[PDB]
C-alpha cells in the first residue's frame, strides 16, 4: 500500500491532484480497508509516542529537580512549537491578503466613477488592479486548504501521541490505582476527551490573528470613511457579550429540559420492557395519558429553546445590516457625502471583520479552554502511581527455585488485619504443590502475591524465570481463537495438535463455524465460561513455562472434561515443572504431592494426602463456613397555506436584504449625478431605515415561524407514531428487540426535535443568500448568464462525484474507531494475566496497529474533504474573476455603485457557498431519522378496542368456557402450536394444566387474551369471543403472570391506575394481603414512590400485589401462571392458601410446572404440543396406568406419587361423596 504523498510535486500537492485514482475507485465501487492508503512513516503512532515519552520524561525530571508540579502543557508546547510556528506565518500572510483585498476593490471602483471613454492608461491600471485582485482571491481560495490540512494533521499527530501515551500508562498502573479509578472512566476519557485535540488545533492560530485583524481593519476604515468606524466597531463588539448571554441561557434551558427528556426515556423503556403485562392489564390508556402529559411538558421547554435558537440565528443574519446602517447613518449625519467607493469598501470590511470576530474568536477561545481542561484531566490520570519494577527483565542465572519466608503483605496499608500472615514455603520443579482453604481466605491473594503484584511488607520472596499464570475469572481478548491460544508466540503445528488433543477442545472446534479461527468479540459473547477457562488453560500449557499458577480453573466445568484435563495435562506432563494449584474440588487432592491448609491468612498444616488423612481433619467440613419523506414531513407540520406563506416571507426577507445595498447604490448614483443644491437627506435616510427595520423584522418572523412549524411537525409525528405503536400486535415487539425499538424513541425523535429545525433553517437561509447574490450578479450584467449553466452543471456533477465516495469513508472511520476502545477494555480487564507474562510489547504493538488504522481513516477523511473544498473554492473564485472582468469589459455602459454592489457580493460569495453545500450534505445525511420515524408511523393495528356490539355489563354471569377446534398460531406461515382443542369449562370450577414445558401452556392464555388472532370458535357464556372488544374482554378476565412486575410510581397508581376504588377498600384488601404492616412504615402512607420493578421488594411481595389487584378487580374468571418458581416455601404456602380461600366462587385456570399445587384440582387439561389427550378428574386419570398424567406422576418417584395419589383420592371422595 504505497503512499502517493511520497511522490507528489508541490503543484500537485496544493491542488490535491493525487486523490484522483481513489475517487475513481470510489465512484466505480464501494470502499474497504483493502482500498485504504497507508500513512506516512512519520505519522506512525510508535514514533510520536517515543518522542512524547522522551519530552514528558525530560520535563518531569526537570520538575523533580526544581521541586514543583509538572506540566503536560509545557511538554506539548516544547514539543510542537518549532514545527507549528511556520503555519502561523502562512496564516498571517493569508490574512494580510484577506484584509488587503477591499482596498483593491476601492481602487477599481475609484477607476469606475471617474470614467473617461477615450482614455487608455486608466483602463490599463484598472486591468492591473483586477488581475492583482485575481491573485488575492486565488491565494485566499487555493493555498488556504493546504494550510488547513497541515493544521489538522498536526492536531491528528498530537491526538495519536496522547492516545499512545495514555494506553502505555494504563497498561502499567498499580492495584491501588485500579481500585481508586475504574475501567469505565479510563476508556471514557480516551473515547471522548482526547478528541478535543482534533478541534482545538483548527482555530488555535486565530488567537493571535483576531485582534491584529481587527486593528488593521479599524485602521483602514479610520483612513477611509472617518469617525463612523468607531460606531461600527462598537456595534459589532457589543454582539459578543450578547452571544455569550444567549449561549448561557440556552445551556441553562437545555439542562432544565434534560430531566424531562430522561424521565420520558426511562418510562417509555419501562413500558416497552413490560409490554406483555401492560397489554394484559389494559392500563395502556393510563400509560398513554402519562406519556402525553410528559411529552407536553417537554415540548413547552423545547419550544422555548427553539425560539431562542431562532432569535439568535436571525440576529446573526441581521447583524451586518444593522452595523452598516448605524455606520452610514453616522456618516451622513456628520455632514459628509456618499460616493460609490467608500460605501462598498466599508461593507466588505465589515463583512470580513464580523465573520472573523464572531465565527472564529469565541469558538477558538472555548475550544482552547476545553483542550486545557482535557490536558488537565489527562495529566491527572498520568501522574498516577506505577508498579515498582522487579528484577529488571532477566539478570538471574535461571535459579529454578521458588521460596517465600516470613511473608506478610497488605492489600491496603490502612487495614488492621493483614490478608496473609507469615507465609513460609518453598517449591522445586517436579513438585505438585497445592493449597486448600475456605473461600475468600486469600488463596487467590497468595497466588497474586507470588505473581509479585502484592507489595511484600515483611519477609522475602524469591521466584525466578518467566511465569505462566491463569486468573480465576476467564479472560480472552477479542480476535481469532487461534491468536488467543498462540498469545503472539510463533506457531508450531505439532505443539498445537498436542495442546488441542490434551485440552479436549475439538468439541469446541467442531461446534464453532470457523473452528480454530473463530472470531470472538468483547467479554466472550460468542462462547461460554467453561470454554473460556479451557482456552485459558490451553494458552497456559502452550506457553510451556516452568512455574504454573492456577486459580480455580476446574470450578465452572463438568466432571469428564475436568478429569481428562487434570490427568492428561498434569499427571503425565506437569510432574517435571513447578506447579502451584488451588482447587475447591477435593477429589484431585489424592494425586497432589503437597497440600497446604490456609485460613485467616495463616498456614494450618502442610503435608501429603495420607498425612492429612491420618490427621483426621475433614476438608469438606473446612470448606463450609427521497422526496416523499420531505413531503410527508412538511405536511405533518401544517396545511400548505402556511408553507406558501413561509416561502413568501423567505423571499421578502431576502429581497429586502438585497434592496438595502441596492438603495445604497442608488443613493451613490444620484449623489454622483449632481452639480449649491443639496440632496434631500430625509427621504433617503428614512427609506434606508425602513429597509433595515424591514430586514430585521422579517428575519425574526421568518426564523420564529420556521422553528414553530418544524417543532409542531415533530410533535405531531411523535404523537401519531406513539399512538400507532401502542396498538401494535405483540408479534412486532417479539420480532424487534428492545434496543432497536428504543433507539428510534431516544435518538431519532431527539434529532427531529433539536437538530433538524435549526439545520434546515440555516441551510435554507444560506441558500437564499447565495441565490440572492447570484441574482444580483446576473442582474447587474445580463451576459453572465451564459457561463452560469456550465458552472451549475459542473457543480452538480462534482457534488454527486464527491458524495458517492465521502459516505464510504465517513462510515469506514466510524467502524474502525471501535476496535481500539475494545482492545483497551479487554487488555485492561486481563491486566493481571498480561503482566504475569513478561510480554507486553506485543500488546503495545497491536495497539499501535489499531491506532495506525484509525489514523489512516482520519487521514483519508481529511484529504477528501480538502479536495472537495478546493474544488468549490476554485469554482467560486472563477465566478469572482469572471464578474470582475466582465464589469471592466462592459464598463462603458455601467455605473460605479451598481458595479461595486455586484463585485462586493461576488466577493462575499466566498465561504457562504461552502457553508451552504456543507449544510445541504448534513441535512440530506441526517434526514434518515425522520425516515425511520415515518416508517414507524404506520405499523399494523390490532382489532379496535371498542366494537359496535357492546357486551352486557353483567356478563359473565357464570363463566362457561367453550373450546371448539381451537388452533393457535404465533405468526402467519408458522407452526401450528395448538391443534383442535375441544372442551367445556363449567361455572365455579378449578382446572389444572399438566404435561411439560413443550406443550404450549401459555398458548392457551395468549389465545384467550388474543395476543394474536387465533383460529377456531371459542364461546364464553354463549358469546363468541371474536365479537367482544379487547378492552371489553381483557378487563373482565384476570391473570397473575409469569414474573410479577410492579411499575414505577406510587402504590395507588401501580394497583388501581384507573382509580375506581376507595382508600378503605385499598387498605382492607392490602390487609388480607398481610403486607399492610409491611407498607405502613414508608415515608409516605400510601404515596411512596417505588424503585424499578420493585427492586426494594421481593418476588413474593410482587405476587401478593398481583393477587391484590386480582381480588380488587374481582372478575369471575382468573388465570394463574406458575405462581411458584424459586420463591420461599413460606410465601408459597401463603399464596396458595390465599388463592384457595379467597376464590371459592371464582373460576380459575391454573398452569404450573409442579403437580402438588394442582393435585387437588377438580379437572385438568392434558396437553401435549397443543393436542388435548385426556380430560377427567386427576384421580380417575391416574387410575389408568396407561394415562400420560400417571406417567408424569411416576416420573418424579414413588413416595411423592403416593402422596399425590392420596391427596387426589381424598379430594375425590370428599367432593363426589360428601
Ligand atoms: N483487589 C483486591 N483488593 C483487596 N483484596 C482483594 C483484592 N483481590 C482479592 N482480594 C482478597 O482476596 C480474597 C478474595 O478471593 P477469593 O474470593 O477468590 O478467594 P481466595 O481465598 O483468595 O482464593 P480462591 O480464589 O482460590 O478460592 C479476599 O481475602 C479479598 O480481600
Ligand atoms: N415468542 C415466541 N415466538 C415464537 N415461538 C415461540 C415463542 N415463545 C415460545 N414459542 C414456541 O411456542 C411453543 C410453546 O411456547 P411456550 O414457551 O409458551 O410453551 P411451554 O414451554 O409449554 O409453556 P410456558 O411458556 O408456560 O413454559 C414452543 O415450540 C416454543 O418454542
Ligand atoms: O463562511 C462561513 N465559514 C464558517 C462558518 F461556520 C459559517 O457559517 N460560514
Ligand atoms: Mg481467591
Ligand atoms: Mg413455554
Amino acid at each position: 500500500k504505497p503512499n502517493p504523498l511520497q511522490d507528489a510535486n508541490l503543484c500537485s500537492r496544493v491542488f490535491f491532484w493525487w486523490l484522483n485514482p481513489l475517487f475513481k475507485i470510489g465512484h466505480k465501487r464501494r470502499l474497504e480497508e483493502d482500498d485504504m492508503y497507508s500513512v506516512l512513516p512519520e505519522d506512525r503512532s510508535q514514533h510520536l509516542g517515543e518522542e512524547l515519552q522522551g519530552f514528558w520524561d525530560k520535563e518531569v525530571l526537570r520538575a523533580e529537580n526544581d521541586a514543583q508540579k509538572p506540566s503536560l502543557t509545557r511538554a506539548i508546547i516544547k514539543c510542537y512549537w518549532k514545527s507549528y510556528l511556520v503555519l502561523g506565518i502562512f496564516t498571517l500572510i493569508e490574512e494580510s491578503a484577506k484584509v488587503i483585498q477591499p482596498i483593491f476593490l476601492g481602487k477599481i471602483i475609484n477607476y469606475f466613477e471617474n470614467y473617461d471613454p477615450m482614455d487608455s492608461v486608466a483602463l490599463n491600471t484598472a486591468y492591473a488592479y483586477a488581475t492583482v485582485l485575481t491573485f488575492c482571491t486565488l491565494i485566499l481560495a487555493i493555498l488556504h486548504h493546504l494550510y488547513f490540512y497541515h493544521v489538522q494533521c498536526a492536531g491528528m499527530r498530537l491526538r495519536v501521541a496522547m492516545c499512545h501515551m495514555i494506553y502505555r500508562k494504563a497498561l502499567r498502573l498499580s492495584n491501588m490505582a485500579m481500585g481508586k479509578t475504574t475501567t469505565g472512566q479510563i476508556v471514557n476519557l480516551l473515547s471522548n476527551d482526547v478528541n478535543k485535540f482534533d478541534q482545538v488545533t483548527v482555530f488555535l492560530h486565530f488567537l493571535w490573528a483576531g485582534p491584529l485583524q481587527a486593528i488593521a481593519v479599524t485602521a483602514l476604515l479610520w483612513m477611509e470613511i472617518g469617525i463612523s468606524c468607531l460606531a461600527g466597531m462598537a456595534v459589532l463588539i457589543i454582539l459578543l457579550p450578547l452571544q455569550s448571554c444567549f449561549g448561557k441561557l440556552f445551556s441553562s434551558l437545555r439542562s432544565k429540559t434534560a430531566t424531562f427528556t430522561d424521565a420520558r426515556i426511562r418510562t417509555m423503556n419501562e413500558v416497552i420492557t413490560g409490554i406483555r403485562i401492560i397489554k394484559m392489564y389494559a392500563w395502556e390508556k393510563s400509560f398513554s395519558n402519562l406519556i402525553t402529559n410528559l411529552r407536553k411538558k417537554e415540548i413547552s421547554k423545547i419550544l422555548r429553546s427553539s425560539c431562542l435558537r431562532g432569535m439568535n440565528l436571525a440576529s446573526f443574519f441581521s447583524a451586518s445590516k444593522i452595523i452598516v446602517f448605524v455606520t452610514f447613518t453616522t456618516y451622513v449625519l456628520l455632514g459628509s457625502v456618499i460616493t460609490a467607493s467608500r460605501v462598498f469598501v466599508a461593507v466588505t470590511l465589515y463583512g470580513a471583520v464580523r465573520l472573523t470576530v464572531t465565527l472564529f474568536f469565541p469558538s477558538a477561545i472555548e475550544r482552547v479552554s476545553e483542550a486545557i481542561v482535557s490536558i488537565r484531566r489527562i495529566q491527572t490520570f498520568l501522574l498516577l502511581d506505577e508498579i515498582s519494577q522487579r528484577n529488571r527483565q532477566l539478570p538471574s542465572d535461571g535459579k529454578k527455585m521458588v521460596h517465600v519466608q516470613d511473608f506478610t503483605a497488605f492489600w491496603d496499608k490502612a487495614s488492621e488485619t493483614p490478608t496473609l500472615q507469615g507465609l513460609s514455603f518453598t517449591v522445586r520443579p517436579g513438585e505438585l504443590l497445592a493449597v486448600v482453604g475456605p473461600v475468600g481466605a486469600g488463596k487467590s491473594s497468595l497466588l497474586s502475591a507470588v505473581l509479585g503484584e502484592l507489595a511484600p511488607s515483611h519477609g522475602l520472596v524469591s521466584v525466578h524465570g518467566r511465569i505462566a499464570y491463569v486468573s480465576q475469572q476467564p479472560w480472552v481478548f477479542s480476535g481469532t481463537l487461534r491468536s488467543n491460544i498462540l498469545f503472539g508466540k510463533k506457531y508450531e503445528k505439532e505443539r498445537y495438535e498436542k495442546v488441542i488433543k490434551a485440552c479436549a477442545l475439538k468439541k469446541d472446534l467442531q461446534l464453532l463455524e470457523d473452528g480454530d479461527l473463530t472470531v470472538i468479540g468483547d467479554r466472550g459473547t460468542t462462547l461460554s465460561g467453561g470454554q473460556k477457562a479451557r482456552v485459558n488453560l490451553a494458552r497456559a500449557v502452550y506457553q510451556d513455562a516452568d512455574i504454573y499458577l492456577l486459580d480455580d480453573p476446574l470450578s465452572a466445568v463438568d466432571a469428564e472434561v475436568s478429569r481428562h484435563l487434570f490427568e492428561l495435562c498434569i499427571c503425565q506432563i506437569l510432574h517435571e515443572k513447578i506447579t502451584i494449584l488451588v482447587t475447591h474440588q477435593l477429589q484431585y487432592l489424592k494425586a497432589a504431592s503437597q497440600i497446604l491448609i490456609l485460613k485467616d491468612g495463616k498456614m494450618v498444616q502442610k503435608g501429603t494426602y495420607t498425612e492429612f488423612l491420618k490427621s483426621g481433619i475433614d476438608f469438606g467440613s473446612l470448606l463450609k463456613k427521497g422526496f416523499q419523506a420531505y413531503k410527508n414531513y412538511f405536511r405533518a407540520g401544517a396545511h400548505w397555506i402556511v408553507f406558501i406563506f413561509l416561502i413568501l416571507l423567505n423571499t421578502a426577507a431576502q429581497v429586502a436584504y438585497v434592496l438595502q445595498d441596492w438603495w445604497l447604490s442608488y443613493w451613490a448614483n444620484k449623489q454622483s449625478m449632481l452639480n449649491t443644491e443639496k440632496l434631500d437627506l430625509n427621504w433617503y435616510l428614512g427609506i434606508y431605515s425602513g429597509l433595515t427595520v424591514a430586514t430585521v423584522l422579517f428575519g425574526i418572523a421568518r426564523s420564529l415561524l420556521v422553528f414553530y412549524v418544524l417543532v409542531n411537525s415533530s410533535q405531531t409525528l411523535h404523537n401519531k407514531m406513539f399512538e400507532s405503536i401502542l396498538k401494535a400486535p405483540v408479534l412486532f415487539f417479539d420480532r424487534n428487540p428492545i434496543g432497536r425499538i428504543l433507539n428510534r424513541f431516544s435518538k431519532d425523535i431527539g434529532h427531529l426535535d433539536d437538530l433538524l429545525p435549526l439545520t434546515f433553517l440555516d441551510f435554507i437561509q444560506t441558500l437564499l443568500q447565495v441565490v440572492g447574490v447570484v441574482s444580483v450578479a446576473v442582474a447587474v450584467i445580463p451576459w453572465i448568464a451564459i457561463p452560469l449553466v456550465p458552472l451549475g452543471i459542473i457543480f452538480i456533477f462534482l457534488r454527486r462525484y464527491f458524495l458517492e465516495t465521502s459516505r464510504d469513508v465517513k462510515r469506514l472511520e466510524s467502524t474502525t474507531r471501535s476496535p481500539v476502545f475494545s482492545h483497551l477494555s479487554s487488555s485492561l480487564q486481563g491486566l493481571w494475566t498480561i503482566r504475569a507474562y513478561k510480554a507486553e510489547e506485543r500488546c503495545q504493538e497491536l495497539f499501535d496497529a489499531h491506532q495506525d488504522l484509525h489514523s489512516e481513516a482520519w487521514f483519508l477523511f481529511l484529504t477528501t474533504s480538502r479536495w472537495f473544498a478546493v474544488r468549490l473554492d476554485a469554482i467560486c473564485a472563477m465566478f469572482v474573476i469572471i464578474v470582475a472582468f466582465g464589469s471592466l469589459i462592459l464598463a462603458k455602459t455601467l455605473d460605479a455603485g451598481q458595479v461595486g454592489l455586484a463585485l462586493s457580493y461576488a466577493l462575499t460569495l466566498m465561504g457562504m457557498f461552502q457553508w451552504c453545500v456543507r449544510q445541504s450534505a448534513e441535512v440530506e445525511n441526517m434526514m434518515i431519522s425522520v425516515e425511520r420515524v415515518i416508517e414507524y408511523t404506520d405499523l399494523e393495528k390490532e382489532a379496535p378496542w371498542e366494537y359496535q356490539k357492546r357486551p352486557p355489563p353483567a356478563w359473565p354471569h357464570e363463566g362457561v368456557i367453550i373450546f371448539d377446534n381451537v388452533n393457535f398460531m404465533y405468526s402467519p406461515g408458522g407452526p401450528l402450536v395448538l391443534k383442535h382443542l375441544t372442551a367445556l369449562i363449567k361455572s365455579q370450577e378449578k382446572v389444572g394444566i399438566v404435561g411439560r414445558t413443550g406443550a404450549g401452556k401459555s398458548s392457551l392464555i395468549s389465545a384467550l387474551f388474543r395476543l394474536s388472532e387465533p383460529e377456531g370458535k371459542i364461546w364464553i357464556d354463549k358469546i363468541l369471543t371474536t365479537e367482544i372488544g379487547l378492552h371489553d374482554l381483557r378487563k373482565k378476565m384476570s391473570i397473575i403472570p409469569q414474573e410479577p412486575v410492579l411499575f414505577t410510581g406510587t402504590m395507588r397508581k401501580n394497583l388501581d391506575p384507573f382509580n375506581e376504588h376507595t382508600d378503605e377498600e385499598l387498605w382492607n384488601a392490602l390487609q388480607e394481603v398481610q403486607l399492610k404492616e409491611t407498607i405502613e412504615d414508608l415515608p409516605g402512607k400510601m404515596d411512596t414512590e417505588l424503585a424499578e420493578s420493585g427492586s426494594n421488594f421481593s418476588v413474593g411481595q410482587r405476587q401478593l400485589v398481583c393477587l391484590a389487584r386480582a381480588i380488587l378487580r374481582k372478575n369471575q374468571i382468573l388465570i394463574i401462571d406458575q405462581a411458584t418458581a424459586n420463591v420461599d416455601p413460606r410465601t408459597d404456602e401463603l399464596i396458595q392458601k390465599k388463592i384457595r380461600e379467597k376464590f371459592a366462587h371464582c373460576t380459575v385456570l391454573t398452569i404450573a410446572h409442579r403437580l402438588n399445587t394442582i393435585i387437588d384440582s377438580d379437572k385438568i387439561m392434558v396437553l401435549d404440543s397443543g393436542r388435548l389427550k385426556e380430560y377427567d378428574e386427576p384421580y380417575v386419570l391416574l387410575q389408568n396406568k396407561e394415562s400420560l398424567f400417571y406417567k408424569m406422576v411416576q416420573q418424579l418417584g414413588k413416595a411423592e406419587a403416593a402422596a399425590l395419589t392420596e391427596t387426589a383420592k381424598q379430594v375425590y371422595f370428599k367432593r363426589n361423596y360428601p
